[PDB]
């Protein structure tokens, strides 16, 4: 697990800030799962994470891609978004080859939580996919997507259990990579 | 700065948890300000912190003390509330003998977002207090408030530049325990 590389990044910026809710920003919301989980694993675990920094996200796809490469898993974060406030559920998009990682992240989610895994336990296919960072999937990054930030009731269970969500994130990763606590 | 120890707390609980605006709760925000000061103390001054730990906070009297009384500046995080939904500002309760660094951080805050300083530069005394927690203030550590969780303004721009107001927090910290800014 020490030879091993975690690519992190959030999606959209300061300029652009994905969907909002209120005053939650998809920008922001992303920015905390990447900096949360992040910092877990460094402190936790002391693994090596490449980021996009600890600031607003959306970096540059020629760079994301170039991250991605030189990675073992890599991993934006995002938040879903319906026009039906209803609309629920985690799903991660990426290559089939990331499908089983996109499975580990959708089920520490879930557990948390009491979300619905939409597609097969959390995973959706990049060649059916509809995204602004399509290309962070097709490349083998995860478009993450733990929730609707349109969701009111899911967005609320996410705010005051951020850093408990954020770390079941951080620990299933590293379990999966089989890295045990320092 | 090596050789300080900095105690930072957070207001509140998971069930009971301080004001509220919606979906957003003091105990929320205040786990938000403590774990990320915290972080830039540790990971970036590489200075000693003491907590009540990475969740909610309400550590007991009798426990607070004990760290407050084991460090050179302590703070507990809150935000302010008013039935007035235009009231705003930022405030630092403590003893009198304590001044000096209330308004270190009060002052610090205001340059980084531009909202106005309430007491003397941001101090407010404990022996006029009316606090939940004016007992930790009445022991010399520093309950800080500064915002109004109740002022959607205000905590919309908490909420889009945490990060930046936090590093402002730990940059003045850090600097008036005697380290260079980083
Ligand atoms: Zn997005
Ligand atoms: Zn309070």
């Amino acid at each position: 697990a020490m030879s091993k590389i975690i690519c992190l990044t959030a999606g959209h910026s300061n300029t652009d800030p994905g969907a909002v809710n209120g005053s939650d920003r998809e920008a922001d919301l992303a920015q905390d799962m990447r900096n949360i989980v992040a910092s877990i694993l460094r402190n936790d675990y002391g693994l090596t994470v490449k980021t996009d920094g600890t600031g607003k996200g959306n970096m540059p796809l020629r760079d994301a891609v170039k991250l991605i490469r030189g990675s073992d898993v890599a991993i934006e974060f995002h938040t879903n978004a319906a026009a039906n406030k209803t609309a629920t559920g985690i799903e991660a998009l990426s290559t089939p080859k990331n499908k089983r990682w996109c499975q580990v992240l959708g089920k520490a989610v879930a557990k948390k939580t009491g979300w619905k895994l939409r597609g097969e336990d959390g995973f959706k296919p990049d060649n059916a996919g509809q995204h602004s960072r399509l290309a962070y999937a097709q490349a083998g990054g995860i478009v993450f997507e733990p929730f609707f930030i349109s969701n009111d009731t899911d967005l609320a269970l996410f705010k005051t259990t951020k850093w408990g969500i954020c770390r079941a994130i951080a620990d299933a990763i590293a379990m999966e990579l089989g890295a045990a606590k320092v």
